[PDB]
């Protein structure tokens, strides 16, 4: 919904993210997936620069990706890591909500 929101919600400054955990906080309420991204903010809000009214964007660069996909076991995850393109949704130069992997 906004940018601070969105590094919450999708930037990890580790690949290994802690799915068990990061998952089970209200932010995340043991939903089925998430994908984080593993950078520092700076070149992630770069992906939106210059992109005022709200618009999908497929990234350039490849970044790594870092994703909690649940098990059979509720609230237990499975991190998968994999490199690839994202499209996120810009608004005012800032990615705001994550759209997904490989494509808009």
């Amino acid at each position: 919904q906004d940018w601070l929101t969105f590094q919450k919600k999708h930037i990890t400054n580790t690949r290994d993210v802690d799915c068990d955990n990061i998952m089970s906080t209200n932010l995340f309420h043991c939903k089925d997936k998430n994908t984080f991204i593993y950078s520092r903010p700076e070149p992630v809000k770069a992906i939106c620069k210059g992109i005022i009214a709200s618009k999908n964007v497929l990234t350039t660069s490849e970044f790594y990706l870092s994703d909690c996909n649940v098990t059979s076991r509720p609230c237990k995850y499975k991190l998968k890591k994999s490199t690839n393109k994202f499209c996120v949704t810009c608004e005012n130069q800032a990615p705001v909500h994550f759209v997904g992997v490989g494509s808009c």
